[PDB]
């Protein structure tokens, strides 16, 4: 082939390419290569993934297992239709019922990716319940597209509603105890009681009769792993026991051993009445999502039509390189050494907090973790408020490209989400990095 | 693992897989491999792709120039993220611009498939023009996200209305000429004349100043290739041309050789500002969409942030098998192929309808062609109405499928999409088949 230069590749991106959520044309970094936990431009310099791309690639890069059974599939049958059954996709779905919990689930609805599986979530929590409202945060994401995007908290909804927002789609504030005033350990109870109260009254308000599902991001994630209140989750759980409604965990970005769990709504005792992914079903390598139903739901959908479908739906590659990320996640019991990376991570970013004036909190479970960045930790004044221009975090997340630390957050938040497989040795070796950017914001931002 | 039997597969799949648009837990066909035009259950029966599966897999399956590329592709970087620049996105871009237009259009924006591209379209249709509202076509299909479901015509759409309707879209009725009464030799003037004052009487009564697009496949495809009369495309181009409507047209299935152009639309006399594109930029091998994009919409996301973005945008992976893909339609001259091609089945078809009691009309244009199949000639009796309960049509799916033809429909009508590869000894082979069911349905269903 006419291999192209590095320059090339990135010129022809700004050039051609469309960007995600920028404006076109800037400059832009050309990528070469990636392996393990690294990735490297086409001058050489090498980046350390801390953020798993986005908080995806969950194995690292270049995995041989997956890569593996990738190019097997392709040599038997890179795609074939959803009327046909495939032994990558029956073998993946009953893998994910079965590490999901095979006495409560019973089905997978295969999709491409997370907008996909919540936008069919949605779809058929409507059917089997018969009600036509969803409730779902303010402090979330769930995906792009018109009903996944309405479902979606944060302002990247504002231009989805152009022409009016989509009917049915409650939003609900969520506590971020941090920012909200509070402090995680001492209060929990005091705002799990205030919040869960808060829902509880908007669902009367709402008609709890014509609200089909409660959706929540298990942890939320892009907008800061803003770990719930103790009981919180339960207490939704509850809610939705109470009224009828079905409980739909966004596992997206906190699911496929993020958090030390499987799934992350597993750190809670609640099951789900649906649950959504895709990043870490198969790290990225071939877009993948879905949607794992209840034994109630499957009952459903034998009665009733599922009017759900779409062409790639249970892509046989796709389905492949599932089976082989899943298959690794528990024959080398990543969850385990997720949990122990955790005693590296979680020690070291609460010392951050300690350590540094601009660090007003620390977040932790497994390698899901964030900092929240603040201007002044006496009044508690976030060094990017909600939805503000020209934030300055991208100037942060600058400094730390430039040593190797590659990561990314939203508002006021740094994300450090590095690959499951990253080694203790690798963690001491990075984290000495984000030390020294954070004492630049202490003496340059407050 | 242990290889899964035919019956281990199969059994799995009706457990655990939820199926798109049926109910759950039938019984299902197992498919082993596929190869060129044909695919293998676990018996070794052969079925010969008349439809493409889904009018994707346009080179056939297996072909190695895809299949390699894939496992080249695989053995560097499965996956690196949207604000990276990667070889095979920049050259996918280039070469998608390229042959679709280079004066004309600047940008590609890449997604998972059909309905995340045309729900993107929709979205900087609305932030380009500043208006509402989208218009349409009742006989359409879109995808089945919340977005591209309340843009789609047909009845799938009713379940995402469960909740309430999205706002800002507006349904035209587009004409199906034999269903209608008309003949498309001698009628289409009058057709198209009537088709286009009904379209802009509904624009003026909707206020034209409020619609930002009109978004139409550019043949009516999964409902049945309704080839349009003469001139109604030309003439939509025009009315959006006089109100500021930007045009977008639905290349997901007739794109890429379908009907011996590279695009469907370059069948007619218009370049749209927008089009979307999935199923054939890379044969359905690697889960792939897409929006192009006008100079002059790139233009409005350079000044402006272009706020729309998904996880998996520009795939790698997806993306190399993209390049092998275009690349093979190119080199082979796939579509002079086709148009060959399509001088063999377009005359088979036409002598189906002077052959058969049951054949009302026949379609085609290159190999992308269907047949109306009616109860009675005379009255044009539909053998399955719109949305008919206990459609009839699966019965005749099932007796093509029996003799190794195997295909689909919608409505009152059987498609015949082959895989762009084949060849003229294979199509005197497969359509003998379809003349023995239609023999059979003559003497069975009138
Ligand atoms: C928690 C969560 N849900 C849903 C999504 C949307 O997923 P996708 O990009 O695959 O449409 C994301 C991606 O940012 C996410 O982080
Ligand atoms: C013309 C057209 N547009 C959009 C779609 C939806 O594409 P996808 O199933 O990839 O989401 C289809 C699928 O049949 C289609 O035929
Ligand atoms: N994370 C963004 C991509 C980031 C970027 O394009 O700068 C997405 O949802 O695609
Ligand atoms: N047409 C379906 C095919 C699956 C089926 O018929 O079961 C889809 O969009 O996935
Ligand atoms: N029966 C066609 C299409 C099946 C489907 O709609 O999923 C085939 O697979 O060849
Ligand atoms: N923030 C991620 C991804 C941005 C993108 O998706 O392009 C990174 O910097 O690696």
């Amino acid at each position: 082939m006419e291999e192209l230069t590095g320059e090339e590749v990135a010129s022809l991106h700004s050039e051609y390419v469309m960007q995600s959520w920028h404006k076109q044309g800037g400059p832009v970094k050309p990528i070469k290569k990636a392996d393990g936990i690294y990735f490297w431009d086409y001058d050489g310099k090498r980046y350390t993934d801390m953020s798993s791309l986005l908080v995806c690639s969950n194995l690292g890069h270049e995995l041989p297992e997956i890569v593996d059974a990738i190019k097997e599939q392709a040599d038997n049958m890179c795609f074939m239709a959803p009327a046909y059954a495939s032994e990558p996709k029956s073998r993946l779905a009953k893998m994910l019922v079965d590490v999901a919990d095979p006495d409560f689930y019973q089905r997978v609805f295969f999709t491409n990716g997370g907008a996909d599986s919540n936008e069919n979530a949605i779809k058929m929590a409507r059917m089997v319940t018969g009600r036509p409202k969803i409730f779902s945060c303010y402090r979330s994401y769930h995906g792009s597209t018109i009903g996944a995007s309405n479902a979606s908290g944060d302002w990247r909804r504002f231009a989805t509603e152009l022409g009016g927002s989509a009917p049915g789609f409650v939003h609900f504030m969520n506590p971020n105890m941090y920012e909200d005033g509070y402090t995680r350990g001492v209060d929990d109870a005091t705002v799990t009681a205030d919040y869960l109260h808060r829902l509880d009254e908007q669902l009367q308000y709402e008609g709890p009769d014509s609200v089909a599902a409660i959706l929540m991001e298990s942890i939320v994630g892009a907008n800061g792993v803003i770990l719930p209140p103790e009981g919180y989750m339960e207490g939704v759980r509850a809610l939705c026991d109470k009224y009828g409604i079905l409980m739909i965990c966004d596992e997206v970005m906190a699911g496929f051993g993020r958090t030390g769990k499987m799934f992350a709504w597993q750190n809670f005792d609640v099951k789900p009445d649906m649950f959504t992914f895709a990043k870490g079903v198969t790290c990225g390598y071939v877009p993948l999502g879905g949607v794992v139903v209840s034994k109630r739901i499957s009952d459903y959908f034998t009665d009733h039509v599922l009017q759900c479908g779409l062409t790639y739906s249970g892509h046989t590659l796709a389905c492949a390189a599932g089976v082989a990320a899943v298959n690794y996640y528990l024959e080398h019991d990543v969850c385990a050494h997720v949990k122990e990376m955790e005693g590296i991570l979680k020690p070291f970013l609460e010392s951050m907090v300690e350590k540094h004036k601009c660090v007003g909190e620390a977040r932790c479970i497994g390698l899901f973790s964030a900092l929240t960045i603040v201007k002044n930790k006496e009044t508690r004044e976030l060094m990017a408020p909600y939805h503000t221009p020209n934030s300055v975090m991208p100037q942060i997340m600058a400094k730390l490209m430039d040593l190797g630390f590659s990561t990314f957050g939203r508002e006021t938040n740094i994300n450090i989400c590095p690959p499951l497989i990253i080694t203790a040795e690798q963690l001491e070796e990075e984290l000495p990095k984000l030390d020294k950017v954070l004492t630049w914001v202490d003496e340059n931002l407050c």
